[PDB]
């Protein structure tokens, strides 16, 4: 009330201090991913901070920086990066960012995973969403993190997206609003600013805005029907800050430029958008809160539209900050970052962008910063007290039991004829471990050596098979012929395998073909020799369709096997504790699974999961 009130006012009075190059600053977010020391070869990742890098941070006054997975492999090295970066801050302290969507994408070396946003959409229940965005807020607000980009509010109501797929919650608008509200909501409780993304709605693409810029061609009413609803929803429910989509809308905004590559004229993306991000995002919907744009080093940009022009063309849309506005991995590119903030110094001089809209931003910014505790700082712990928290909260025995239980209630049943699962082995009994890659097959052995060591099945004894560019060969059914049980996981990302007439071909013998190929050769095999198979779906979950003749099929929406020791995802293990009659899975599909043998029919419909135990739809 008075607090918003005094934080508006608080903010335009800072700002009115502000030379127009710290104001520049505030607007730009880059990484320093990796970063070459002065006497250094090439570029390693930046594990703990430099005087090279905080005299960058000096000059140029950053409003933030965006943190990946190599600055971010450990608790303790993590919180003194944050805690170095912020004594690097001249004068406000920093937005410090980052990709923890849970689920595939994360980026904590020693953080709580997820099962990640489809498996949340699976278990449908919206406080299960807010608990996770609680707890990945906690972990980031012990790390001296404090700004998430998530949620993923994209619809991913087109199977073939090869950049969205399970960060999405659902095909449904309803249900991806609903657990992107309360993902939003758990993180701003613990003081984290959350970015909806990626507006106006990404969920629609089969192309990757990291190697090309998408269009979605839908009318306006479609848009505002779908892509747009559960952005407005959280918007209204006080989303912080919206990251742009680099992709063409042109039923919104139809403008074109000549591209650098090619010379042709290119649709403009909604990132560089005046319409969208001004007239449809700020006006329309009323969103007063930070615009972030997507990465600008991504080819949807970066090939078609110059470094510094991107940076200029997205505030003159509306933008208040620049994400990634330049690659600086050595002193000697720094002056990429003056160049940046030269051309947006050219643009307000000569009018192109009014210092006022500059003001407006940089206000917005403030504003974001006071309202979660950023501005002034709140910890006065020793960085050593602050270590110490961390890692007592960060990857700790209570988030790890909810963790476990999300992704065990995510599993979705798709099939289970004459109660094939679970599981239940003979002492000495064989199972055949079947997946693309070692750590998904490592994962699946883990788990099922942990389940021997607890008493929880008899000893039994474990061959695995790893079938990544692999074609199915005599020694592949001779392990089928030999095994007494067979898991098998099937990843796909666009589900594309070769049918005529309503026949999937098995007799392609392209080794490229592997991934709809070789797990259909293993069930055909397996069904012809009478051995009990199960079918684990591991990352997008339309490869269901590819295994009809299946009497065990069940889904878990996430692929990340085992790898030095650790899971890197919940989601193998959940499944492979419902095969053998360990946990209860609760899930139904978040999105429609399409017939492959009889196209434009749905062959498992949203909403569809089975009882593993009496075989009831839940
Ligand atoms: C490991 C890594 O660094 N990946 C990033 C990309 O992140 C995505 C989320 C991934 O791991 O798949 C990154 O993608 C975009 O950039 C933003 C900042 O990281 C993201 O917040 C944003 O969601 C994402 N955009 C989309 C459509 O996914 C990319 C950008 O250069 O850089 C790496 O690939």
């Amino acid at each position: 009330e008075a607090s918003a009130s005094k934080r508006a006012i608080d903010a335009n009075q800072i700002v009115n201090r502000m030379s127009l190059d710290e104001k520049l600053g505030q607007m730009l977010m880059p990484d320093f991913r990796n970063w070459q020391k002065e006497g250094e070869s090439s570029p390693q990742a930046l594990t703990k901070m430099n005087d090279e890098v905080a005299s960058l941070v000096k000059k140029y006054q950053f409003g933030g920086i965006i943190l990946f997975a190599e600055n971010v492999k450990t608790t303790k090295q993590t919180v003194q990066l944050t805690d170095d970066y912020q004594k690097a801050s001249p004068k406000i302290p920093l937005m410090l960012s980052i990709d923890q969507e849970g689920g595939i994408v994360t980026r904590l070396g020693e953080g709580t995973n997820f099962p990640g946003n489809m498996a949340l959409g699976a278990a449908r229940s919206r406080i299960n969403a807010y608990q996770t965005g609680s707890i990945i807020g906690k972990e980031l607000s012990a790390l001296g993190i404090n700004t998430d980009f998530s949620p993923v509010v994209d619809i991913n109501n087109n199977p073939d997206n090869p950049v969205i797929g399970v960060r999405s919650f659902s095909s449904n608008r309803e249900l991806t609003s609903r657990l992107g509200l309360y993902t939003m909501k758990g993180l701003q409780r613990q003081d984290i600013a959350s970015a909806l993304k990626h507006f106006p709605g990404h969920g629609d693409t089969d192309v990757d805005s990291h190697y090309g810029l998408p269009l979605v061609s839908h009318g306006q009413e479609r848009l505002r029907e779908v892509e747009l609803y559960p952005f407005q929803k959280a918007i209204d429910a006080g989303a912080d800050m919206v990251m742009t989509a680099h992709v063409q809308f042109p039923a919104f905004d139809d403008t074109t430029y000549k591209s650098k590559l090619d010379g042709s004229d290119i649709l403009v993306p909604a990132t560089l958008s005046k319409k969208v991000m001004t007239g449809l995002l700020r006006q329309e919907m009323g969103f007063n809160g930070v615009i972030v744009t997507n990465a600008l080093n991504m080819k949807a940009i970066a090939d078609h539209f110059g470094q510094e022009e991107a940076v200029v063309m997205a505030v003159k849309a509306g933008v208040d900050i620049a994400l990634m506005p330049a690659s600086v991995t050595s002193l000697k590119e720094e002056q990429k970052f003056a160049r940046v903030i030269q051309a947006l110094k050219e643009a307000v001089k000569n009018g192109d962008i009014p210092e006022q809209q500059i003001n407006n931003s940089v206000e917005r910014i403030i504003s974001l910063k006071i309202k979660r505790g950023m501005y002034p700082a709140r910890n006065s712990d020793s960085t050593k007290e602050k270590i110490a928290k961390a890692k007592k909260i960060v990857g700790s025995k209570q988030h790890l039991k909810a963790e476990k239980k999300l992704a065990e209630k995510a599993v979705t049943v798709l099939k289970n004829e004459q109660h094939t699962l679970p599981f239940k082995p003979k002492k000495g009994s064989r199972i055949l471990i079947v997946a693309p890659y070692e750590e998904q097959t490592a994962s699946i052995e883990q788990t099922i050596h942990d389940l021997i060591k607890r008493k929880k099945i008899k000893p039994v004894s474990l061959s695995k098979m790893n079938f990544a560019s692999q074609v199915f060969k005599t020694e592949h059914e001779k392990q089928v012929k030999e095994a007494d049980y067979i898991i098998t996981g099937s990843y796909v990302v666009k589900n594309d395998p070769v049918v005529n007439d309503g026949v999937i071909d098995d007799t392609i013998s392209d080794s490229s073909k592997w991934a709809t190929v070789f797990p259909r050769a293993v069930m055909k095999a397996a069904l012809q020799h009478n051995k009990p198979f199960v079918l684990m779906s591991l990352r997008n979950p339309y490869d269901a369709a590819n295994f009809e003749e299946a009497k065990a099929l069940i889904a878990v929406y996430g692929f990340k096997g085992y790898a030095n020791g650790r899971y890197l995802q919940p989601n193998i293990p959940a499944g492979v504790m419902a095969i053998f009659g360990q946990a209860k899975p609760k899930g139904t599909l978040p999105v429609d699974i399409p017939s492959v043998t009889k196209p434009g029919n749905t062959l498992y419909p949203l909403g569809y999961g089975l009882n593993i135990k009496t075989g009831r739809p839940l």
